[PDB]
């Protein structure tokens, strides 16, 4: 009642170099599914803001597939669990959870009747299991391959069959129900990463590390041919092929390869039809792909989602973002753009009204970014664990990471504050307070270890939170600071912020407390109420433009909105704001709109009325 999520700029799928990514989809093909963290993302092809998230696995999610009926989703994790849950309601009630084997689930396949599920992976006692979705009842045995089963698929037509690809280089076929081994095929010479039946079940194809794509008769697995690219010698791709998928009408196959291309094939002629290069960088390798009734999507090693135009043979849309923990957020002065940074140094720009993303490239840092701030002139200041404070300019395309000023710091930067106009920047470091005013990086040693910093709107005060449980407030004269007040907290300071009108300074700490101070009154307590509603370390704080409300994000997964005009009132608690994830950054876009970002790679927008 007190708030509502109005938009989500979702996490990209989890990816690992040279590792296949498996996608799922809704019956109509209007949404794709992928995993990151302990979550399952159902991402719409026609919306950049309405992705749905299911977060109930306790272990890292691997693959998720929605049944042909569209009513259930079966998702696996690295532990070997396959949870089958309702997709129709936000409560997502669990139907069944089955421990298929001890180890990671790599692929899942629903039969055409939405009655059976075959799950495969790396398991101690077996590599695959087939069973009933609703009861967990075994519906056969998938014994037959000697190493991890990487891909599995049901024949959608009768007689029923199940095919699988394995690290033992073979493709196996099972007949049923009940299902049992029928044959093995050794056309491949390296790991088989993907096996898929066409829509009518008359044929299936396989591919993998040896770069070839084989076509087979759907009922008995007899090879009918191999795909040819006349520019290559006896291979479909010049590198590993991580996945293939069939067009809805079965006349074409699309493949994703380490060779950095997506290729579309003509099934009838067995010849390549379009070759679509994604890029020339190592991150442009394609690790997964799926063709739905509404879109053909391929995934880059960097997690980017590429929407392919099969007619033109090109890439239509690329959705960027993060798959690593987001650590900082900063919006542009005009409120049209949002910048987000992560734990691996990546930064993305987002158009706030549409959700359209852009990955900053080149990369400003190669490691953790502990802060980023925009200036009324379009620059973006940043600090990272590589002990550098960099200033990215505007020239190349929006923010020119093309090339700009890097300054070594004497100690690691933990926090960053910058004046609106960019005239002054202060970085709170492990052993120093670094001040940046037009070229001169002036460093002031401190006796304690800092943890965060805030600069008053009028540039007169610099508040430095410390690991000594004190907020050190300094008056800033040029490139020098003089401590005018030392505020004591019960535990280490975690974040600080000044209201835009300079009326208040707020500090949060590891004891889960949020404490505001009256600036005009020598930083005395602004009120005496106990703002201890978070149940875990508070990670961030930010003031509303109205200088009265503020918000905090915590490791307890929540965002809490506080009201300075009613300190005894219960605050607004957005519980589970980021499910099973710390909320690392929160900022206000206006007096009733908050944006939060989490360890989960998600960026959420919240409408919070008065
Ligand atoms: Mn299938």
């Amino acid at each position: 009642s007190e708030f509502s999520q109005t938009a989500l700029f979702p996490s990209l799928p989890r990816t690992a170099r040279g590792t296949a990514v498996v996608l799922g989809n809704t019956p109509a093909g209007d949404k794709i599914q992928y995993c990151n963290g302990t979550s399952v993302y159902t991402v719409p092809v026609g919306s950049l803001t309405d992705t749905e998230i299911y977060t109930e696995h306790s272990h890292q999610t691997t693959v998720a597939k929605t049944s042909p009926s569209g009513y259930y989703c079966a998702s696996g994790d690295v532990h070997g669990n396959v949870r089958i849950w309702d997709t129709t309601q936000t409560t997502h009630i669990l139907k069944t959870t089955i421990p298929v084997f001890s180890g990671p689930v790599k692929d899942i396949s629903w039969d055409s009747e939405s009655k059976r599920i075959a799950a495969v992976g790396e398991g101690r006692e077996r590599f695959g299991h087939v069973f009933l979705f609703d009861t967990g009842t075994s519906n056969g045995n998938l014994t037959g391959q000697a190493r991890a089963m990487n891909s599995v698929d049901f024949k959608p037509s009768r007689p029923f069959r199940i095919i699988s690809g394995s690290d033992d280089n073979t493709v196996a076929i099972f007949e049923g129900p009940p299902f049992k081994f029928k044959s093995t095929f050794g056309e491949h010479t390296k790991f088989v990463h993907s096996v898929r039946y066409n829509p009518d079940g008359s044929l299936f194809a396989s591919t993998g590390g040896d770069g070839t794509i084989v076509l087979y008769n759907g009922v008995d697995g007899t090879k009918t041919g191999v795909f040819e690219d006349d520019s290559l010698k006896n291979v479909a791709h010049s590198g590993s092929v991580f996945g293939l998928t069939w067009s809805p009408d079965g006349t074409k196959i699309a493949s994703a390869s380490a060779d950095k291309t997506i290729k579309i094939w003509n099934v009838a002629t067995l010849k390549v039809e379009k070759t679509i290069p994604v890029g020339t960088r190592i991150e442009d390798q394609q690790l997964g792909i799926i063709w739905t009734k509404q879109a053909l999507v391929s995934i880059s090693a960097n997690g980017f989602i590429n929407f392919v135009n099969p007619e033109l043979g090109s890439i239509d849309q690329v959705r960027y973002g993060h798959n690593k923990a987001i650590t900082a957020l900063s919006s542009s002065a005009d409120g049209k753009t949002l910048f987000s940074a992560d734990a691996e140094g990546h930064i993305n720009s987002w158009d706030i009204s549409t959700g359209i993303s852009n990955r900053v490239f080149p990369d400003v840092h190669a490691t953790m970014i502990t802060g980023i701030k925009t200036t009324s002139k379009g620059d973006l200041f940043t600090v990272s664990w590589d002990d550098h404070l960099k200033v990215v300019p505007a020239g190349g395309s929006g923010v020119d990471s093309s090339k700009a000023v890097a300054n070594k710091l004497s100690s690691q930067p933990l926090g960053l504050a910058v004046s609106a106009d960019g005239d002054i920047a202060v970085a709170a470091c492990y052993k120093h307070i670094a001040i940046y005013s037009h070229g001169k990086l002036t460093e002031v040693p401190i006796s304690y270890n800092s943890s965060c910093v805030a600069l008053s709107n009028d540039k007169q005060f610099v508040a430095v939170g410390g690991q000594d449980s004190k907020v050190h407030v300094y008056k800033l004269s040029g490139a020098s600071v003089s401590e005018v007040k030392t505020i004591v907290h019960p535990a280490e300071i975690t974040s600080v912020a000044f209201s835009n009108n300079g009326a208040f300074l707020v500090a949060t700490d590891q004891s889960r407390k949020v404490i505001p101070y009256s600036v005009a009154n020598n930083f005395e307590l602004a009120h005496t109420n106990s703002w201890t509603f978070h149940t875990a370390k508070v990670a961030c704080v930010s003031w509303s433009p109205d200088n009265v409300r503020l918000a905090t994000g915590s490791l307890d997964n929540s965002v809490i909105v506080w009201n300075m005009n009613k300190p005894s009132d219960h605050p607004i608690i957005i519980k589970g704001a980021h499910a099973m994830s710390s909320v690392n950054s929160v900022i206000w876009l206006n007096e009733t709109t908050i944006v939060s970002a989490g360890q989960d790679s998600n960026i959420k927008f919240w409408n919070v009325p008065f």
